[PDB]
């Protein structure tokens, strides 16, 4: 059970605050449990894409099932100009994050000298 | 314990000469050295931060830079806040992220929308 805190736009009652705390702890139980099925390896994926696109790739969901991954790929690809290259980038992310389960993937644009970490 | 050579894959829109591929590999392996080194500076703690923001805003927060300066963090905060409607709440959320990720050096932070039931991990 990790440290948790709630920060809300308006004042919260003690009971609303504890319900959110329990709600989120519960919804994350499975994910947290799975956290240890990951290998401690670090990989880098170097791509020719602008910073803004690297950011879009962070919406990919690689910590659920295959359907969730595929859905987020479909959504990502539908919101960007059609390009086979984007799909190939997603495939490699799938291989690295899902198949090989690597905990720390640096997604780095060699064009823009910009990275984000897919954990 | 000084220079780390992480595995690297170059994926290019068009065929890459062995020499171009090499150049890109050295570029990214070099540029990431500092980052990779400070990777053992992080504590093994996991933390959750629950917020009332939609998925789209959660995703925007992933642009914050917490692995360098307080300066680099504050710069990404200003950019983030400048592209969303003015709201004290946003800065308050940013402040807690700073404390968790930079001050306490927490490695795994779940940023969780209790409105949309949507999280992303800030590592």
């Amino acid at each position: 059970v990790p440290t948790v805190s709630v920060i809300s736009p308006e004042k919260l009652s003690a009971s609303t605050r504890r319900r959110h705390e329990i709600q989120v702890q519960t919804r994350l139980q499975t994910t947290l449990a799975n956290l240890h099925q990951k290998s401690s390896e670090i990989e880098i994926l170097a791509v020719d894409l602008p910073k803004e696109t690297i950011l879009q790739f962070l919406s990919l969901e690689w910590d659920a099932d295959e359907q969730a991954f595929n859905t987020t790929v479909k959504q990502l690809l539908s919101r960007l100009p059609k390009q086979r290259y984007l799909k190939l980038v997603c495939d490699e992310i799938y291989n690295i994050k899902v198949e090989k389960k690597v905990s720390v993937l640096f997604l780095y644009s060699y064009r823009d000298d910009y990275y984000r970490i897919l954990f």
